[PDB]
């Protein structure tokens, strides 16, 4: 059923500027506990690429909209799924469903 496989990849979009420190801590706390988890992700800093940063905008709902206004980082990424932004995480953290939240846990793979 269609063979190959390049991997994972939870592409963490973060604002190196975007002004709300807060928001920061997140984007840590994010990538923070995949490397203490030894997961594998990346920082797509959306601050220096616009067009990342448009994506996600696109990729993200007004439901799901922090805060208030545009979507504001950290917004986690699996490929091309909406994973979360910090709120999910955190809310999976409680459950430790982090690896689930992102997709870490769907067939073989991981070993």
């Amino acid at each position: 059923g269609s063979s190959g496989s390049s991997g994972m990849v939870i592409r963490v979009f973060i604002a190196s500027s975007s002004g709300f420190v807060a928001i920061k801590k997140k984007q840590q706390d994010v990538v923070r506990f995949l490397e203490a988890n030894k997961i594998e992700f990346e920082e797509v800093d959306i601050t220096m690429s616009e067009e990342q940063r448009q994506w996600m905008y696109k990729n993200v709902p007004p439901e799901k909209k922090p805060t208030q206004g545009n979507p504001l980082p950290p917004q986690i990424f699996n490929g091309d799924r909406y994973c979360g932004d910090y709120d999910s995480f955190f809310e999976s953290k409680e459950s430790n469903t982090v690896f689930s939240f992102l997709g870490l846990k769907s067939g073989p793979s991981s070993g």
